[PDB]
């Protein structure tokens, strides 16, 4: 673990700002899936909503230079969206002046299922992964899981 | 400019966490001073409060080893605080970040400057630095649409 790796392991700051500072390039987001799904029991618990509530499920790459620096999976309860914010669905957040806090649930170094390894196009299969909530008006607004290919940082 | 300097320039995460990661040492926060001041015109404007309103003024060091990795200067209008938040601030030894976590403060940030300078002789002596370049930043923490805290931070580039 180098110094960037260790900052990634512990930070509660924007991961896009870190990527932009490291690469000195703007992050480009590619959406790989976006679906409305119904929350099961465990997802309902995580998002503090009722089982069967609608949740926006999104999978993305964050690119910088032209390489993938993160893969990110998010769950956003629709019940929780202001009507403007809903039609739009971090860029949505600075744009709407959203006040929130971040709750880092876990972070870890791991391999890196062979699927993910091939997807990201990495030789060294070590990734940092983390999970956090974005808390707005005292409730989970978004739960985010992120994967950082270590050899890229 | 290295990657860590550039991270420091833009980050909205805990500077305490970043220093502990870079050094792999625990940081100790020293509150050098905490005072009550009355806002003059420029402060009242910075904080959008009334001239004469009471402001908590706090100067802090982040040390890792025995070396200063950051100096932070904060202004916090006392009227903008709930009772228990205010008392925690008055306790003086509880870092601002911890106070906000403890009270579940939701916020956003507005950066006012983030730049490389250009440290005068006194700040250089104060930090104990040969190369005088520092990252200087200033931002407001906005809560409930108002300025909760204005924070200035100096990081000696030498230590990173």
């Amino acid at each position: 673990l180098n110094a960037i790796h260790r900052i990634l392991m512990t930070t509660d700051g924007s991961i896009t700002a870190i990527i932009e500072a490291v690469t000195q390039k703007k992050v480009e987001v590619e959406t790989l899936e976006q679906k409305i799904i119904r929350a099961d029991r465990e997802l309902a618990e995580l998002l503090e909503i009722d089982e069967g509530d609608e949740v926006n499920y999104r999978v993305v790459y964050l690119r910088a230079n032209g390489e993938i620096y993160a893969k990110a999976i998010s769950f956003t309860p629709l019940k929780r969206l202001e009507n403007s914010f809903r039609e739009d669905l971090g860029k949505i957040m600075r744009k709407h002046n959203i006040e929130a806090r971040r709750e880092i649930r876990w972070s870890r170094v791991e391999e890196a299922d062979l699927a993910l390894a091939k997807e990201l196009g990495i030789a060294d299969r070590r990734v940092i992964s983390r999970n956090y909530n974005i808390i707005h008006r005292g409730k989970v607004l978004i739960n985010i899981t992120e994967f950082f290919p270590m050899e890229r940082f």
